[PDB]
């Protein structure tokens, strides 16, 4: 196999026989045929836009196809055979669409070259062994590989946002027809500027969708707002939801009110707990255990059904006994947990099985008690503004350091934790994503009321962290964004990250600090392109870093 789309790959290189987050062969081949088929889709519904005659029936197919390819998103082979035959199907729905279209506009039959994603086909037999030739090593150059693959690592990151926006209601089609130019792009031959030209398409497309995702999520369940959330638990049976989506979140609360079983955070969800619109709940407790990597003793001991709305699934330990309350619903899969099927146009799913489950479960083993403080997104932090702007008058506040981003498993992760501790008293943190994991249940109290962890929410929620760089900014009359008095020490692990940084790399946030390791997917040009015109810096040593950043550097 060949897989290099995380932090996590196999010598910060590649995954060649068994993926680092357990995905096998035969799976990982898999998704690359999905890529391969929806590179088809794209090749037809670009040329159908060009001529006139956009079709836009595929789109969300397309995002949903690129979505169940992020780390940890989906374990089901037969999930994807699925999707593959419906791949192929919609595909030659636009072939035979555009070919119509084509000979009415040209007065002659399409004859022109189509590069094999257009044109292939096989039943579900055949997929196996045509997916070992159709993935990342069929581009051999080294540059043209980097290039296209971080093009598409980013592109699915977007779609990841722009699924849950469209879930919500909330679509923009500059978005969706920029999934078909990007993944059409990694069939042609082009130039290195054109192929640098769209990574940065698709950091500005980033800040679209990021945008986009705030305005879903905060239309529909208000502007994130101070909270303390109880890290401890209660003595009623629970449903445990991890993962992103926060409608699934809302159709939970909604159901499970009145029932006797109480609704748990894991992981991105905790910044469902800030949101107005579900405070509301009395029986939503809070926040259970910390970051994706330590989700199977975490689950296990939960006691109660887990629901996972996205990613990060990670998959069970042999000891581990939750499969059978184990629950995947939109992009996830995983063999032999309980699926909740996709709620049809103006209906709503039926998380019914899981409360009748909990009811038969024990209550949430205790493995901590205490409080989180979060809640602190782009209205709730220029609510603020005058306070946080006349602490960094009076030197109160010294400098912001955006530590946002993923968490993972390797040990060189406590760095973050490191800098977190040891960052000066009158410096502030800013996160969103489970990056936070790291530092948020540390002791570093506040700074004239300011605390000095500033939790935004939830990776997607970099966003706000963007939105109050911008209005600082301004604030300050400054030229240049860069000259704030904010650091970036950035912790990536999958394709959501990539795009947050593609994002900042569009809004002109140079020098950022990356880690803890570089992606595999940049050959030593492109990392020298993004060094040359980004800056941006692998991480060093913790007194090393802290001390540059505090000079700005
Ligand atoms: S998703 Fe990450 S750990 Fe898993 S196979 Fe790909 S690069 Fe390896």
């Amino acid at each position: 196999m060949f897989c290099f789309q995380c932090q996590e790959t196999a010598k910060n290189t590649g995954c060649t026989v068994k993926g680092m987050c357990g995905k096998p062969e035969e799976t990982a081949n898999l998704q690359d045929l999905l890529i391969f088929v929806l590179r088809g889709i794209a090749i037809y519904g670009e040329k159908l836009k060009e001529l006139g005659q956009p079709d836009r029936s595929n789109d969300d197919f397309v995002l949903q196809g690129l979505f169940a390819t992020i780390t940890n998103a989906n374990w089901d082979d037969a999930r994807f055979e699925a999707m593959i035959s419906e791949g192929l199907a919609r595909r030659d729905k636009l072939r035979n669409a555009f070919l119509a279209v084509y000979k009415a506009k040209n007065g002659k039959d399409f004859s022109e070259p189509l590069p094999e994603a257009a044109t292939w086909t096989g039943d579900s037999t055949a997929f196996a062994e045509k997916a070992k030739s159709v993935g990342i090593l069929a581009t051999e150059n080294e540059d043209v590989r980097s290039l296209r693959e971080l093009l598409i690592i980013g592109l699915k990151g977007v779609a990841a946002y722009a699924e849950h926006a469209a879930v919500l209601g909330f679509r923009k089609t500059e978005i969706d027809e920029f999934m078909l130019e990007a993944l059409a792009s990694t069939t042609k031959d082009l130039s290195v500027d054109e192929m640098v030209a769209l990574v940065m398409k698709a950091g500005g497309m980033a800040v679209t969708t990021m945008a986009l995702l705030d305005e879903a999520n905060t239309t529909t369940y208000g502007n994130p707002e101070i909270t303390q959330v109880n890290i401890g638990v209660g003595k009623n049976p629970g449903i445990l939801i991890s993962g992103h989506d926060l409608k699934d979140m809302a159709e939970l609360l909604k159901q499970t009110e009145g029932t006797g079983v109480d609704v748990y955070t894991h992981g991105e969800m905790l910044p469902a707990n800030y949101y107005p619109a579900f405070k509301k709940y009395p029986h939503f407790v809070g926040n259970y255990g910390g970051s994706w990597w330590q989700q199977n003793p975490e689950f296990e001991s939960f006691n109660g059904p887990i629901l996972l709305t996205t990613n990060c699934l990670v998959p069970l330990k042999k000891e581990n006994t939750y499969l059978d309350r184990l629950y995947t619903t939109g992009v996830v899969g995983y063999e032999g947990a309980k699926h909740i099927a996709d709620r049809p146009a103006g209906g709503a799913k039926d998380f019914s099985a899981l409360i009748a489950q909990a009811k038969k479960c024990p209550p949430p083993v205790e493995i901590e008690t205490g409080s989180i403080v979060g809640g602190f997104a782009h209205h709730q932090v220029l609510a603020l503004a005058d306070k946080v702007v006349e602490a960094v008058k009076s030197g109160a506040i010294k400098r912001f350091v955006v530590m946002a981003g993923c968490d993972g498993r390797q040990k060189s992760r406590s760095y973050y934790t490191e800098v977190a501790e040891n960052l000066p008293k009158d410096t502030v943190i800013l996160t969103a994503g489970c990056a936070k994991y790291r530092y948020n249940k540390l002791n570093l109290g506040d700074i004239g009321g300011i605390p000095r962890v500033l939790d935004a929410g939830q990776c997607n929620d970099s966003y706000s962290l963007a939105v109050i760089a911008l209005k600082l900014k301004e604030v300050f009359g400054l030229d240049d964004i860069n000259d704030l008095p904010v650091s970036y020490d950035i912790a990536w692990y999958e394709q959501k990250a990539v795009a947050v940084l593609l994002a900042l790399l569009f809004l002109g946030v140079k020098g950022i600090r990356l880690g803890p390791t570089l992606p595999a997917f940049l050959s030593p040009n492109v990392a020298k392109v993004l060094v040359e015109n980004f800056n941006i810096k692998p991480i060093g040593t913790v007194q090393d870093d802290i001390a540059a950043m505090m000079a700005g550097k």
